[PDB]
């Protein structure tokens, strides 16, 4: 078997790997959107990369904590409505909501709808995972220069992302 | 080549997703879902490498009421960070179903107390459901050998979970 460690903080995931190889385990994927947690877990001796390519992480960011829910909740209702799959955690100042299972044009929809909340809730908002396919083509190679040998890559939508193998 | 996984909720996305990969040449095909019957159609249609990624407290709130099961939503999200937890939500019709992962054992007693209380609330069903336990992920892991995966991965953010897979996988 793989055990795979979903990587959100490099420091997370160095941790995490430590953890599982301290118990035995022979088989350690990291799976990011964070090209840097990529690279960080080939260094320390990830046995499998996982490019995860697809759907979108959306970051509040304020001292409000309160006002990052009241943003959050709102995004919540039109992810659920499209029927995304979400994920929330609560990082210090920063509110993370992964989104996952709708299409690009529910992630466009999904963004300017974060980003309009930002404005109306007085907070800051950035966008990241589900880049371009150049931008997937370049950083895939320079894993490999780096030495990585076993790259997998994931999307829920591999519509867009096709191209890729074109 | 690279394997290239298919992360599913739905069967027929699945299947889907997966013609588009095989027509342009793909030679390894992975599929990754929470749910164990889109896990066993890929295998039906031919695939033999699974991701598992499904585990952890999962809850499942049931009701006529889609702004009720909302209400609770939000509740749950509020009531989940606060005790520094990760929290995944879908809304499948009138089910929301939920995940809760990255905390100790102490505390999903807690946030079980809190979901039965909300579910009276809001006038709703509350099922404190084993699907996240380990012990029926390796029973269904199990399944799936049977069924002809080849290749299985378990994946979590929570490294509670892999730890736990590992000592017994
Ligand atoms: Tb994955």
């Amino acid at each position: 078997d793989i055990l795979i460690v979903w990587a959100k903080d490099v420091d997370e995931m160095l941790k995490q790997v430590e953890i599982l190889r301290r118990l035995g385990a022979k088989q350690i994927a990291v799976e990011s959107s964070d090209w840097r947690i990529l690279q960080e877990a080939l260094k320390k001796g990830g046995d499998i990369l996982i490019v995860n390519g697809g759907g979108m992480t959306i970051t509040f960011r304020g001292d409000d904590l309160e006002a990052l829910l009241k943003a959050a909740i709102e995004m919540i209702k039109q992810a659920l409505k499209f029927g995304a799959t979400i994920t929330l955690s609560l990082d210090g100042n920063d509110l993370n909501i992964n989104i996952t299972g709708v299409p690009e044009q529910v992630r466009k929809e999904l963004a300017k709808e974060a980003e309009r909340l930002a404005k109306e809730f007085g907070i800051t908002v950035t966008r990241t995972g589900g880049g371009d396919v150049d931008e997937m083509l370049k950083q895939v190679e320079i894993l490999r220069r780096l030495g990585a040998k076993q790259i997998a890559v994931e999307s829920d939508d591999w519509r867009i992302l096709q191209e890729a193998l074109k």
